[PDB]
């Protein structure tokens, strides 16, 4: 019943306790797992709230008290008559970072505490939503030196449409399908600049070329929004060493701002809810640089060093890959950017499976996700045996809204 | 749509599904409520329902499924099962098994090669110094001067009552492992605990990184004998880089033969508590585990001086610039030797063509993502990319708990 993790490394010990708060079911059963899988192929409202108030007042030591017992029935009165209810702007900072503190895959949880919540729950329209998300933007990027935070959007409403950011991340770089059926830019954007050419948007022909933000409101066609090209924060990649790299002309933007994920909060489902903290280097180095269907520069990089990309055992691929990882790093520390490298991290994450341990008895955690796509066994956390579950508040996928 | 595990490769965008997990009998360690993937070990009547299993996946097998040695086949099991509690398996239909357990083996990323394994029957085997010959034989003709081959020696089942054959170290072919007095390790960490075991039985220790640890072979209730292999029969390879030829001044060495031999077989019910398998080493087996892990030989940071990489911060990624020499250090030096050795690159990509084959062939792979992908440079594979389904497939290889 309670899981026995190990940690290799060490001979360390634990029992995740807290799994048996997992009110939601995973892919796995007993006969096969489908760990390695990315995507998951009134009374039940009232449960959710009324636990995800317990968790609140537990939170502010007050359990029982007059407060919590009071904001129980104003819940249940809500819910009973309307068949659903609000949060208090308090509880819904609670449960923000609840939400991040319970993401299995997220390996900057150590940070889960630290996260600036905004409130835009009274946004009418895109335009409305465009403001919002362009001020998360300035304060997020703050010249540089980036600060973890989220901006809510309306909740969902029965029998309405969901309000909604197209895009993947409120910043990323066109794709466009050109004549061989190859890619101009990034490939995982073909579709997404698509559709914004489709709602007349102005395309340019460059690798880097950032993309506008389509921003829907309730049962309306999206709109399209150009950011203002200062907001918007991008470093030059260069090597410290290899002098010929900088040429490239590779970039990145500095702000990895999630904005298609679902928040759900005691029963509540916030649809449009983008967050943003900073970058992991091989989450640019290793998968946006040189995934296969991504940019894919990994040979180009590897003839530029002199590579003998003739035969694999001649490790051209791992060689050229540490290079770019270490363009990346070098680069955001000299754009004086924050950006953690994936050493850094994992040191840090084992840190926070340690508190979590103490204060809740155990963390939830993909193995797959939480290992760098580099050097793996190299860090920490490889060794380490891992817990996943599903713990409410939660962040979800959701549908593509078309 | 289909209602079986969707599987997708993210990289090619392909999708199939898995209906061979049907096939599985045996629960894993994961429920709705929690997946625990990532752990390691996760903790009469019925063996005619196995061994029928089996004998009609060995008839399928052949093509012959319903006929009548089919069917005669199934009675004789049946038969010496309920007369005698157990039942023996023919020739041929230990090496079907005996692939069979590799092709099902979910953290094997060698399995292409699965069918061509050379089975050594050995359930004659009555000493333990008889165990030695084979063992002896079977190193001789895997290591075959470094063109190694596929092979496994099959030893005497579990016999009700009766003491199990074991070998107790946990590979054939393994380094010692002397704790210090200031605490610390000479020699492999790993195996700290089969030297501590060797000496209580009589071996005379020696004080290196690489001494090759002697054999403890236990045959049926007795106290295990031991014998120390021919320094002729193992070969070893020095390591030596390409560039960097301080590198060879290390003094760092590795075995080429990879010889499992704690592990139980189990075929049709049986189970072969003795059974060590060897194919070949993939180069991050020996660089990246072995040789880097901090719980193992640990040079990382030594070999991080030698190329006057900054230690002091993380973010040079001065672990990472080693971890490939060194590997690319074992690749050289096994390719130079002319000993058999694999890359993670070609490694996985073979396993890729293993798991289009097996579609065809089963309707999936069962297979241990975490397992699968390399200790490094893993995102630079195709396996990364390639969702996995997991579970447990008989006939098998299983972990088995030490006989100590
Ligand atoms: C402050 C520094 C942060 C760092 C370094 C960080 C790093 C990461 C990394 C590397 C991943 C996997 C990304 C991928 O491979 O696609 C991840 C996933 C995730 N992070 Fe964080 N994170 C941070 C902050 C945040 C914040 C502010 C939130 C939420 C409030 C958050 C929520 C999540 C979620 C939900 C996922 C999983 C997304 C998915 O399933 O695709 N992270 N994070
Ligand atoms: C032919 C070349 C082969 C290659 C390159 C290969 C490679 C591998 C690798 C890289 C591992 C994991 C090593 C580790 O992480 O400790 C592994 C595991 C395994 N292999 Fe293979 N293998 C080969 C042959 C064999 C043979 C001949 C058998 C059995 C007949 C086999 C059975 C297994 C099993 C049972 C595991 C999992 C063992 C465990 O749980 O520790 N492999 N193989
Ligand atoms: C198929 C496999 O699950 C998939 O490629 C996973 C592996 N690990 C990952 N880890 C992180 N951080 N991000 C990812 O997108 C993935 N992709
Ligand atoms: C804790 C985690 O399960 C452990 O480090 C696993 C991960 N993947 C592995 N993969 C292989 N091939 N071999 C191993 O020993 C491991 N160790
Ligand atoms: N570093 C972060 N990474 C998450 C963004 C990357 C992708 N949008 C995650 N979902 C798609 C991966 N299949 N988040 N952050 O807040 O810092
Ligand atoms: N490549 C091979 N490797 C076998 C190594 C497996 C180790 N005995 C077990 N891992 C250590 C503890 N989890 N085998 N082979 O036959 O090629
Ligand atoms: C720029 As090319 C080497
Ligand atoms: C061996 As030192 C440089
Ligand atoms: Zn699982």
């Amino acid at each position: 019943k309670f899981p026995r993790v190990k940690n290799w490394e060490l001979g360390s010990i634990t029992y995740d306790t807290l799994c048996a708060q997992s009110q939601q079911d995973g892919p796995c059963t007993p006969r096969r797992c489908l760990g390695s899988l990315v995507l998951p192929r009134a009374e039940q409202l009232l449960s959710q709230a009324r636990d995800f108030i317990n968790q609140y007042y537990s939170s502010i030591k007050r359990s029982g008290s007059q407060a919590h017992e009071e904001r129980l029935q104003e819940v249940e009165a809500e819910v009973a008559s309307t068949g659903t209810y609000h949060l208090r702007e308090s509880e819904l900072v609670f449960g923000a970072k609840q939400a991040w503190r319970n993401a299995p895959r997220c390996v900057g949880r150590i940070q889960w505490g630290k996260l600036q919540v905004f409130d835009a729950r009274d946004c009418s329209s895109a335009q409305e939503m465009f403001t919002y998300i362009c001020n998360h933007i300035k304060y997020a990027t703050n010249r540089g030196n980036l600060r973890s935070a989220i901006t809510v959007f309306p909740q969902r409403a029965p029998g309405r449409g969901d309000f909604r950011i197209w895009n993947s991340q409120l910043v990323r770089y066109a794709g466009y399908r050109q004549q061989d059926g190859s890619v101009r830019g990034d490939p995982a954007n073909v579709e997404i600049t698509e559709l914004c050419i489709q709602h007349g948007w102005t395309p340019g022909n460059g690798r880097f070329d950032v993309l506008p933000l389509l921003l829907q409101a309730p049962d309306e066609a999206p709109e399209l929004f150009v950011l203002p090209p200062e907001l918007v924060l991008e470093v030059p990649l260069e090597h410290p060493t290899l002098e010929w790299f900088a040429a490239l002309g590779l970039r990145w933007y500095a702000l990895p701002a999630v904005s298609n994920m679902l928040l759900e909060i005691g029963g509540l489902e916030f649809s449009a809810a983008p967050f943003s903290g900073w970058y992991m280097s091989t989450e640019i180095g290793t998968r946006n640089l040189c995934d296969p269907h991504r940019y894919n520069i990994l040979e180009d990089v590897a003839v530029c060093m002199d590579l003998d990309t003739r035969t694999t055992s001649s490790l051209w691929k791992d060689k050229a890959a540490v290079e770019i990882n270490l363009a990346v790093l070098h680069s955001f520390q000299l754009a004086k950017v924050t950006i953690v490298d994936h050493h850094a991290a994992t040191v840090s994450f084992m840190k926070h499976l340690d508190n979590e341990q103490k204060a809740r008895g155990g963390c939830p955690a993909d193995w797959a996700w939480i290992v760098p796509p580099i050097s793996g066994s190299l860090t920490p956390v490889f060794h380490q045996e891992m817990v996943n579950y599903i713990l409410s508040p939660a962040f979800r996928y959701q549908p593509d809204p078309w």
